[PDB]
This record gives structure tokens, C-alpha cells and sequence, in this order.
């Protein structure tokens, strides 16, 4: 079987195989861990794969497929290894880990001003190819450069010019689809449904990105970004992050301000992120304007080329650094939780936050702004249904290094009770969430016990509405259509509707 799979990898021409070994400094060992993003998911107690595969073909790729169907192994797929629940690289069955690092390609097509990019390529290498290419192209994307292009786009893609630009799916314009049965697929090729439901509609459900068409969208060749932390008392930083709000979602579509935010005691800080497409001059006016309160001076300001923000805003040294796949920022266990708004958040909701974390410096909070494009794509344009009406998004997160996993349980208590302590605030009935931000809390389907199964619609529903909100339905008959076997599952993967042969 272990060897009857490798038996057909051979006969199809793979040859980029490890199976699994107990040996700590093995080849296996070290490509399981290589694109590991959360530690905590690393330790010994954690399922691992049977095999490792590699295929660096759209051919490879649909053999591997084909092959681990003849067995009875559960397919996991990687990219860049960012599944905040480790989804990609864990599995409570028996399973073989196809990693896709070695479909790194980019292609750039300076003609038509779009791209081909193979789903084992990072938001950082792709970004690089765009800045080497020209400077008069960008890309909407994610802030983190290792995040894989083939679970991000999948989910979506929230980033610093989504208020301009929208998602990174919502910039698809082709895609390569390896379904389960190892067939190749374009846009014309799967459907509608189908290419509606890969935009967005999640990683690990539909088959196997094999690439993305995307199209590359005008820059300025110089914009202007700001990173300026405050540190204030708690009472300042509650009148700076309510007013915020405000500002941020009613900020034209040219101009970006998110957050991120701390403290320790009496110590707050708050690191206000600034980004606007064109010059210091306009971009200065603009908040002297609507956020004289920030206390911004000229020299806070700085004006660089698309590729220089992207690289600077995701706190790297410089350009180059986007173009290292594993390059390692903070290594840090961490847990996530997030939450998106419809009514202003009172101010009294941002001082227990920041209450909270003076009690707790390993947590954190991060605040988005929606508004500008976003509230003019549709609903239903792509899976993602948070848009017009949505005002904001929050992130709480805790994380620690190996030297505090003691405080493990008390770090994830802290967060589940903020988490708690937001409920009256943010979106009710139901409580919505972003897929990208997967999260378990919410629950998981065993796809191995037949009651669960058999009621696997309604019991998805309490993170599938979460996650698409009305467009829970059309990815239910998406998946039905390009995955009625189910090859592709995982605790939250979107139900396929059964058949009467049971
Ligand atoms: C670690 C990390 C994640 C971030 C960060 N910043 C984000 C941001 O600025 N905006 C966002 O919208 N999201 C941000 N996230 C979260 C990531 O967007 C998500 O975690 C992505 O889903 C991660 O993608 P990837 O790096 O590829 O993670 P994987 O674990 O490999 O995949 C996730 C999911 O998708 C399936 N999958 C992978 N590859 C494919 C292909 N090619 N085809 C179909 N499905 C695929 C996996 O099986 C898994 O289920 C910042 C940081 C630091
Ligand atoms: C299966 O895939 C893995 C990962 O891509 C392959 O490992 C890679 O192999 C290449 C050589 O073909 C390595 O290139 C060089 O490695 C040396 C190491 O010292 C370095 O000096 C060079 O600058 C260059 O990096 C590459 O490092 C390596 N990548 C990883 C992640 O290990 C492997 O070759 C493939 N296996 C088979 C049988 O094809
Ligand atoms: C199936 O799931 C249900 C609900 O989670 C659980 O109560 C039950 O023990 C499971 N049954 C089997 C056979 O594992
Ligand atoms: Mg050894």
C-alpha cells in the first residue's frame, strides 16, 4: 500500500518522494517542518504524514492525485504551511502531505499586465516579480510574505489595498483546477460555479489549485506609507482607537490606516500603519485633516515604490527579503481569533480591550478598516460576502516562545475570555468570521462518523454562515459538482449532498 503508492508515483513519473522517518534529522523530518508557520503544531504529538510528495508539474500534480486515490489516504495540501489550525500539514486519518513548494513559478506578462503564478508561490516572491518586473504594478494581497498564494487566494485575501483594490481573489481571472479525479482545469473547463467557489470559498474543499491567473493592477511609482508607534496611557489610546474607527472606514478608497496594538500596565502602544496611493504632500493633508490627533509630522511620512511598502509595511529589511520563502519573522506557538463589525464599536469596548491587554503582553490586537471598494463589490460577486454594511475587522491574537509553553493554557484562556468579552459589540446572528482565519472554536466535522456526516449540512452551517453568510448554498452545489466523493475534506471543508447509495 505504502509501497503500491510509491509504485504508482514511479509509473507516473514522480519521483519527488519521502516517506515517513522516526529519524529527527531526516529528509522527511526537515521538508514536515520547513513550512510549518505555527510552532504550535510542531511538537512529537502531532499527527504526521505517512509520505511526502513533491510534484513540480501541473502533470505531477494530477498523477500524485490520481495515484493516493488507489489507496485509502486523506490528501493534504500545502503551500506556504500559514493555516492558523495547521490544516494543511495535520490529520486525524492516515495521510500523505502533498507539498507544493516546488510549483513556485511566476510568470509576468508586462502585455497584458496579468500573471501566472503557481500556488506554491508566497504573497512575498509574487510580490517581488512585480516589483522586479515594473513599477507601475502592485498587487492586493495579504502583509505577510511567506503566507502561500495557494490557501490565501483560496480564502480570499485581505490586505493594505483592499479599500482600493479588493481581495486577491477578487483579482482572479483564470485559474488551473486539478479536481479529483486528476483532471486539468481552467476557468472555461470547471464552470461558473466553480470558479465562483474557488475564489474565496476556501483551501483544502474543491481540488488542487495547480496556478492563478491574476491581474496586476496600476501603482503609482511612488506612495507614501507611514509605521509610528504611540505610547500612551490607556485613557488617550481609547479616545485615538475609538475615533479610529471612523476614520478609517470613511478614508477615500486611496487611503489606508490600520492598527496594531498592545500594552503592559500602565503602558500602551499603539503602531498606527498608513498607506496612500500618491504622494507625502496629499497624504499629510489628508490626515492633518481627519486625524490631527495621531500627532503625524512631515519626516513620519515616507515615500517609496509599491514594492518598497509592501516589503516595509510587512516590517522586512528590505525588497530582496519578500523573495525568501523561508524566511523566519516571529516564530512564536500562537492562537487567533477574529471578528467583523456592522454597528461602530463603543468606546467602552476598546477600553476593556486595551484593559485586557495590559493584563496579558504576549496579546495583541490588529484593526482593519473596510469601506471604499470593498462596500461597492457585491455580496455575491466571490464567496467572501462581507462587504457593503461590514465596518470593520478585528483580530485578537496571543502568542509565546518555547521558553513560556507552560502558560499555554492561560495564554488561550485570556484570549477566549476577550473573545467573549467583544460578543455584544461585533456582528450577531450569526457571529461572522473570515474563512483565511480559520478557526475550530466554531467546530469541526469527523468525516469518519456517519451520524455527523449524515447531518453534515446543518451542523457546517454554524461556521459555513459564519465563514459566506447566503453564499453557503451555491458552494454546497459547487462542491457537489466538482467533488461528489468528498476527496478533498478537512474539519471545516464545505459538505458535498449525499447520495441515496448508502
Ligand atoms: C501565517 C500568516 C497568515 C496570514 C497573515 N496575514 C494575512 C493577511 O494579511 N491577510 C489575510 O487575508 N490572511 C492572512 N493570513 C492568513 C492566511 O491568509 C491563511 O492562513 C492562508 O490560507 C494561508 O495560505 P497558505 O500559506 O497556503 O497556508 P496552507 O496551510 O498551506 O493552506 C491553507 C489551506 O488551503 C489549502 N491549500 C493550500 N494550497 C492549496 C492549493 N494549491 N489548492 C487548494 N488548496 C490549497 C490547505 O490544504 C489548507 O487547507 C500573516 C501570517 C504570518
Ligand atoms: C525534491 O524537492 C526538494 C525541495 O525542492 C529538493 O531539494 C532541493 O534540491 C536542490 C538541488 O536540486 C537544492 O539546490 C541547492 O541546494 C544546495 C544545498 O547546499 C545549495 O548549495 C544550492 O544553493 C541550492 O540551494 C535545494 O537546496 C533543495 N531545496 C530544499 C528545500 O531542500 C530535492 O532535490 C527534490 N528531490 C528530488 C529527488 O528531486
Ligand atoms: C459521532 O459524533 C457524535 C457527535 O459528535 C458523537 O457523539 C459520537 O460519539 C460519534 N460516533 C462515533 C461512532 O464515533
Ligand atoms: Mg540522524
Amino acid at each position: 500500500a505504502g509501497n503500491d503508492l510509491l509504485s504508482c508515483l514511479t509509473f507516473n513519473g514522480v519521483r519527488n518522494h519521502t516517506v515517513f522517518s522516526a529519524d529527527s534529522d531526516s529528509d522527511f523530518n526537515r521538508f514536515l517542518h520547513l513550512s510549518i508557520q505555527n510552532p504550535l503544531f510542531q511538537n512529537s504529538l502531532i499527527s504526521k504524514p505517512s509520505a511526502i510528495i513533491l510534484p513540480g508539474s501541473k502533470e505531477e500534480l494530477s498523477n500524485t492525485i490520481r495515484c493516493i486515490r488507489k489507496g485509502s489516504w486523506t490528501i493534504r495540501l500545502r503551500s506556504g504551511g500559514h493555516s492558523y489550525e495547521g490544516l494543511s500539514y495535520t490529520s486525524d486519518t492516515p495521510f500523505i502531505l502533498i507539498d507544493l513548494m516546488n510549483l513556485n513559478r511566476v510568470s509576468i506578462d508586462l502585455e497584458s499586465e496579468t500573471a501566472w503564478v503557481e500556488s506554491g508561490s508566497t504573497l512575498g516572491e509574487l510580490y517581488y516579480a512585480i516589483t522586479e518586473s515594473s513599477s507601475k504594478l502592485g498587487f492586493t494581497a495579504g502583509w505577510c510574505p511567506t503566507v502561500g498564494t495557494g490557501g490565501h487566494i483560496s480564502g480570499g485575501g485581505f490586505g493594505m489595498m483592499s479599500r482600493k483594490y479588493g481581495l486577491a481573489a477578487d483579482n482572479v481571472v483564470d485559474a488551473i483546477l486539478i479536481d479529483a479525479n486528476g483532471a486539468i482545469l481552467d476557468r472555461q473547463a470547471m464552470g461558473e460555479d466553480v470558479f465562483w467557489a474557488i475564489r474565496g470559498g476556501g483551501g483544502g474543499v474543491w481540488g488542487a489549485i495547480y496556478a492563478w491567473k491574476i491581474k496586476l493592477l496600476p501603482v503609482p511609482e511612488k506612495v507614501t506609507v507611514f509605521r509610528v508607534t504611540k505610547n500612551v496611557a490607556i485613557d488617550e489610546a481609547t479616545s485615538l482607537l475609538h475615533k479610529w474607527q471612523f476614520v478609517a472606514e470613511e478614508l477615500e478608497e486611496d487611503f489606508t490606516l490600520s492598527v496594531l496594538g498592545g500594552a503592559d500596565e500602565k503602558q500602551v502602544w499603539l503602531t498606527m500603519l498608513g498607506f496612500h496611493f500618491g504622494l507625502k504632500t496629499v497624504a499629510k493633508s489628508t490626515f492633518d485633516l481627519l486625524f490631527p490627533e495621531l500627532g503625524l509630522v512631515e519626516e513620519d511620512y515616507l515615500e517609496m515604490s509599491w514594492g518598497e511598502s509592501f516589503a516595509y509595511l510587512a516590517g522586512l529589511e528590505t525588497v530582496s527579503q519578500l523573495n525568501n520563502r523561508f524566511l523566519k519573522f516571529d516564530e512564536r506557538a500562537f492562537k487567533t481569533k477574529v471578528d467583523l463589525t456592522k454597528e461602530p464599536l463603543p468606546s467602552k469596548a476598546f477600553y476593556g480591550l486595551l484593559e485586557r491587554l495590559s493584563k496579558e503582553p504576549n496579546g495583541f490586537i490588529a484593526l482593519n478598516g473596510f469601506g471604499g471598494q470593498m462596500s461597492k463589490i457585491s455580496s455575491d460577486f466571490t464567496p467572501f460576502p462581507h462587504r457593503s454594511g461590514t465596518r470593520l475587522m478585528v483580530e485578537y491574537i496571543v502568542a509565546w516562545n518555547q521558553s513560556e509553553q507552560k502558560k499555554k493554557t492561560e495564554f488561550l484562556d485570556w484570549l477566549e475570555k476577550v473573545y467573549e468579552f467583544m460578543k455584544p459589540f461585533v456582528s450577531k446572528n450569526p457571529r461572522l468570521g473570515y474563512v483565511n482565519h480559520i478557526d475550530l472554536d466554531l467546530g469541526g466535522i469527523d468525516w469518519g462518523n456517519k451520524t455527523v456526516v449524515n447531518n453534515a449540512i446543518e451542523i457546517s452551517r454554524s461556521w459555513g454562515e459564519s465563514y459566506f453568510l447566503s453564499n453557503y448554498e451555491r458552494l454546497i452545489r459547487a462542491k457537489t459538482l466538482i467533488d461528489p466523493n468528498n476527496v478533498f475534506n478537512h474539519p471545516q471543508s464545505i459538505p458535498p449532498m449525499a447520495n441515496f447509495d448508502y
